[PDB]
């Protein structure tokens, strides 16, 4: 059986009979006129296997398949979709904690997505198997996926969003400065660690608690001694306005007298004969929670509710890849004592193969499933905010599949500091980014401490993190409890000068990073974007990997050496350099000028801290709080009254003077080649023109 | 810290401050005028272990120690205690499923008791490491251990039986003639089997239900396909007058729609960290009540109770060492691929080290307190037949520790079909007779069916367990899942007549054999003696191992080869040879006469099937009923009236008549030399004259 | 029983009743008149077992613990303190060579010492088990340790050296430019090459001889045909003012005509049940030298004194952790075939 339904550029293909890991809405099933050959796709059905081909030709780009340890265009590789705990994963290394099955093509530069919603173990063999082929098999005998028309790359994001789900819109908070360790602690040392931070003028929007918070690693319990009075400890950071953001792992021990316990059971996965799957993680025995039943994710809002009721700002969610070390520690015993040293097979400390599932009442072995797991913990999650009626939602996840971005942050993981990982962890963010996950981040300064040789902890490496991640929809700083304190008030003054601007620059941008926030809550396009995301039609574009996008304005090319500048790819059209003023021509490749090289592109509208405005050229804009901005000829336009500081125009024609609503005229200075300024500071009813 | 109480021949002496694993109530506390130098011990207190040293004579004889697969004077061999699933032991294989930390020593004549109240890894080095010295060794900083003084063995027995319990009396039906097998199954073809026997001549008392009953292994269920009406199953059986005795393991199954898992909760084993402690067994995943709690007690007799509601007769605890497989299962999954074999370590399926109990409200590690738990299994199941208001109370268990006696039958477990193994169960059942369990028995015809070589299944050995065991307290056959059937009814007639005839010869004993019973469990004297237990002074009867006792009158030498005769030893004293009339002078060697070598010693009374009597001299005897029947010169005495049918006196001197009451008379006929036969068929109000 | 007596800033913490590995005599004594809590230290006993805790705020800064392959700052990790030869080291490896239980604490800008005299297996886990604490585990059920006051890090280290011992005063030519490989010969080579070097204009204090110089590598024994002459090589050195350091390990051969092995006959390690100690070193089959006894080390005064004596100037003891390589041997052997990967422990 095979069955076709098209509407709105989107061909959903049905291979004898799915039951997919999640079931994705259609407004309109209409059977389609266009067959498999007209979509250039071949099927074969084999020994409970699908395989699905398509041609690859030798210009043609493939992009996606999200957390990927490799270059972005994806050619010459064959990748497993299999959510596992990585470990201190290094590049090349496949696969990692998250799985996204959608990959798009851009051939002639035209853009088309397809995605394979299944979560169990997808193999993309993209022209590897076959140098001209593009060869991609699902474990199972059934299967739909969707053929995503563009024909440009963001068209083919609306569209994949609109189909699993537009990401909700978090806080502003949410994308401040945050610090974190494994862990801090007592709670006394929390608050003086964030009194130091503060006093030192780090603006420190929260702060996470790993672990060693809980009683013996028993989810939603206080340790007795570090943490004797949570209450306090709430009320302190808010005084301060701080956020708390509590990790949650997904085992729940198997204690007579632990409550959770009790009043899961019932909701625990089990294994093929029936018993509970007990396992092995942080607290020790465990089970797990079977997330995809929806009474077990009830039982887990309510848990998480009542969590938050103390005053947690937010969720942490870790290991629910999930993870489960039995069968690591089976052989630990059994091997312990031979002098061998053991491989490392990330794979074993996955769920079992005997584990199973109900999912929409149906019971499902895990692997069939295993990926959309951590989905529906985060589902599960987003509900508990629901259930305390909270409106500012704040959840981040280590693991993910399709439709993970309406739900939480994505963060990449136990990175390990080093020059090299700088661009490894643009290429993670990116691919993220581009496979419909928008706000990720990763560890500022590595997580890993100093538990093996190949680890740089040297602070001018740090100042590189801090500063890579400048645009980064989520910025936190985390690490291992063996590395060394990396929090910018244990830097000796250079340093943490440095760190100390670079993190105020980011506030200064704040502005224009949470209004595409809003634009991706609303439309799915992604805040962060490589190059040829911008500009699909320049082949050139897919090699640049150490530059990247913020919005459709910006162009931000850190510097990921120790060099003191850096060759930077401008792509076709003009370019405003940010800190001389200069505007170079696009499509040509030139040399930075400071420490955090950033152009403007011609016909941007950037929104600062403090209500400042930068404009160059004409485009449209709308900032977070729905004030729309448009600049035309000469003239700036404002759906509402607005206050505006700082105006900054950036022109090759020279401004003498601006006038605010055909009345009053505010003196412009000309600061720098192509830059005038215009000290406003008033409201606008609607517009501004130049002269 | 030492200290010595004394109180009736029974020393208990008190190394530092002891925690034992039960508290034996010691009738006074008065204080000795007794040093452990007068005591011939010497004491040493070290690394958290405690020496004790006894001097040890050439001709010094040590017995006891329970289930030992040993010859019975123990000396030579360093004894390890620690209950453990022997699996298919072996001869000189130690330890096995029982632990009786009891050793009696016999010297000059005069036997001496020592009781070491320790469920730890005990050991008892006797004569190995210093030849001339005991050296009991126990692996905790304190303990308590009792002298106990004779100089009789009988009287060490009655003692220590006094000290930790007297055996319970069960109903006669517990001797009986049981089948049993691994395992019979569905319900109908367990009605169809006791038809056939029944119908062909056998008088079955009860059959026993292996784990194949239950539902996946779940205790206190039933299989939905094999026992779809289990009530209607225990009426049949009733109608038939047959009892059910079913299986019931120790393993809770971790299943969350599992009543008992639910409802135990809270009372179940933990390891030191606080989790609970899962293994693994028969069900899969599973989690041990722990026994050593009071509330779990009540919590399992509950269980029993409900149980023992629907009609069932007995309970059969297996697996109760406590044995556990997720060792063996950990080692097998990490190294079942390699080619290379396994050596059979025994010890790998106790308990782990990290296990924990709660004794008496205190936190003790399951190495200190191991070998009780069978105990206190028995101890919790006895109580559910109390709570049924059972009176006729059978339970038969495979581990057990000193006090085991009070609630319990013991089998010697998975024994081999082999020629020597007849010598091995012998034993096997007089060690734990001589050390306190006196209702014992092993499976007739063995366990072991044919997973391997070393299986003797032929018929006439197969007879030869019938004969081994006739005098044994428990008679019960039982078979391997893969063994041949065993039932008397699949016998060609020759061999199937040989073992009709065995056992109605048991029945026709069985009126002696429980009125011994009664005798164990009102002053504690075993039912089946070594022959060195009524002749203690005579060294020789140490060495004699293929013969025995069966109360004070009857000596039994069952033939264990292939041979139609063999040579018997007989005791100081005369012996009738119960076949042929014969009377012999003791301490010499003759030659047995029939299948069944049976000898009545001179001053012997045996109550038998259908009121009928033996008498041979005089001596005094308690039957059952109560009824004490007593024989002087020429004087039969009846405390009661009672009903005679017919009537044996066996003499060297002629009896012409016997003179019921001073009144009626009744003449004699000579049946065969020294044997003279009296047709009473009627009460006597409380004498019988000879002449 | 702990007590703390007290001399010149130096607070001696006595627990139980220690049996130092080597004893440090502190003059004027007397009990002092502190207390643990005033010293900011909490104590506990367990199963032969030392747990001395002491806090640790966010800007404490926590120095010493000797050769560590990591940051000056010693927070956050968890210090094995046993000597052991760490082979091809790489940083953030541990254990190393050299184990000095000396830590100092500089709070508030005043540093105070804090000295463990235990040559066990020591642990310092500085704010790793708990962020805020520095806990330092003692594998002993007795011992002795020091607290000594700053506030200059420097004050800490001349009490700390006034109680261990002040270093000697070595010649100036021992902080000349040394020239060494592992290693040089025969002899006429060793002398081409300091010439070589004199003419080229490098002004060479001495040359160090490692271990090829040995007659099958045992100690005191020149090898009969790249040392056959030793006293020339001595002289043609001493001509050119380079002084001759010796290396000198510490593994005596099981060999029946050896004569430091006969001579040390009695002053050997043992083990356990009574045996001598026979191990593996670089002359083979090895016992070694147990210079914890008085008579061991006049023994082997007398061998170095002997060796000093036809002018070797200097002496460079090596793989004295002590090193052993029985073990490693011993695992080599029986997995030797086996196509695996033995682990680096
Ligand atoms: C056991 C080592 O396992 C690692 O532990 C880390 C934290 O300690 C986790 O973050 C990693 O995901 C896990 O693989
Ligand atoms: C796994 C084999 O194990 C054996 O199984 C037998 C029953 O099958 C039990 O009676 C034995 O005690 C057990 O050791
Ligand atoms: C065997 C390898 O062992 C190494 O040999 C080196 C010299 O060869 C020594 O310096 C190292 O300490 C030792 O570990």
């Amino acid at each position: 059986i095979l069955k076709i339904y098209e509407n709105k550029g989107v061909y959903k293909v049905v291979i004898g009979e799915p039951f997919p890991p999640i079931e994705f809405p259609l407004e309109q099933k209409i059977s389609s006129n266009k067959s498999l050959s007209e979509l250039g796709l071949t099927i074969v059905q084999q020994g409970n296997k699908v395989i699905v081909e398509k041609s690859l030709d030798l210009k043609e780009h493939i992009i996606g398949l999200g957390e990927k340890a490799f270059e972005l265009d994806r050619k010459r590789k064959r990748y497993v979709m299999y959510n596992v705990d990585a470990g201190a994963y290094k590049k090349y290394q496949d696969p990692l904690y998250v799985s996204i099955p959608l990959f798009i093509s851009v051939k002639d530069g035209v853009a088309t997505g397809y995605f394979f919603n299944s979560a169990s173990k997808v193999i993309f063999d993209v022209g590897l198997e076959e140098y001209d082929k593009v060869i991609v098999t699902i474990p199972e005998d059934s299967v739909e996926f969707y053929v995503i028309e563009g024909p440009r790359i963001e068209d083919v994001l609306e569209k994949y969003t609109e189909l699993t789900g537009k990401p909700f819109l978090p806080p502003m908070w949410a994308f401040g400065y945050m610090i974190s360790r494994y862990s801090y602690y007592p709670q006394d040392k929390v608050v003086e660690l964030v009194d130091i931070m503060q006093k030192e003028g780090f603006r420190v929007a929260g702060v996470f608690l790993d672990i060693h918070y809980m009683d013996s690693y028993k989810l939603f319990t206080w340790h007795p001694y570090r943490f004797p009075e949570p209450k306090k400890l709430i009320d302190e950071l808010h005084k301060r306005n701080v956020k708390l953001i509590t990790i949650v792992d997904h085992g729940i021990r198997v204690d007579q007298n632990y409550s959770p316990f009790l009043s899961g059971m019932g909701k625990f996965c089990e294994i093929e004969s029936g018993e509970l799957f007990v396992g092995k993680m942080w607290p020790g025995t465990t089970v797990y929670p079977d997330f995809f039943r929806e009474d077990t994710r009830e039982w887990w809002a309510g848990l998480i509710s009542e969590w938050l009721s103390q005053g947690v700002d937010g969720i942490w969610l870790d290991m629910n890849e999930p993870t489960d070390f039995s069968r690591a520690i089976e052989i630990r015993d059994v091997l312990s004592s031979l002098p061998v040293q053991f491989r490392d097979d990330r794979l074993v400390t996955t769920f079992p193969d005997n584990v199973v599932h109900y999912l929409r009442g149906k019971r499902v072995k895990h692997e069939k499933v295993r990926n959309a797991y951590p989905l529906y913990e985060a589902m599960a999650t987003f509900k508990g905010f629901r259930t305390s009626h909270r409106n500012e939602i704040f959840i981040l996840s280590r693991a993910g599949y399709a439709g993970i971005q309406r739900y939480a942050f994505i963060w990449t993981g136990d990175n390990t500091p080093s020059w090299d990982d700088l661009k490894l962890q643009l290429q993670l963010v990116l691919g993220l980014s581009i496979s419909g996950v928008p706000f990720v981040g990763c560890d500022i300064g590595g997580f890993q401490g100093r538990n093996f040789a190949e680890i740089d902890n040297s602070m001018d490496l740090l100042v590189k993190y801090y500063a890579l991640a400048l645009f980064f929809p989520f910025y936190r700083s985390h690490k291992a409890t063996d590395g060394i304190d990396t929090e910018p008030v244990f830097l000796p003054d250079y340093y943490k000068e440095k760190v100390k601007e670079i993190v105020e620059l980011r506030y200064k941008f704040l502005p224009y990073i949470y209004s595409l926030a809003l634009e991706a809550s609303e439309k799915g396009h992604p805040v962060i974007r490589p190059l040829f995301y911008e500009f699909q039609d320049d082949d050139d574009m897919y090699r640049i990997e150490d530059e990247y996008m913020v919005g459709k304005y910006l162009l931000y090319a850190p510097i990921v050496s120790k060099e003191e500048s850096r060759l930077v790819t401008l792509p076709r059209g003009k370019w405003y350099n940010y800190w001389n003023g200069e505007i170079i021509n696009g499509k040509s490749v030139v040399k930075s000028t400071h420490e955090l090289p950033i152009y403007l592109r011609e016909g941007s509208i950037i929104p600062l801290e403090g209500d400042e405005l930068i404009v160059y050229g004409e485009t449209s804009f709308k900032r977070y709080d729905n004030a729309e901005i448009t600049s035309s000829s000469n003239e700036i336009k404002f759906s509402r009254e607005i206050y505006v500081s700082k105006l900054t125009i950036t022109s090759e024609k020279p401004v003498s003077k601006i006038i605010v609503d055909d009345s009053k005229e505010i003196q412009v200075e000309k600061t720098m080649q192509n830059t005038y300024v215009a000290k406003i500071n008033q409201k606008i009813r609607g517009k501004i023109n130049l002269e």
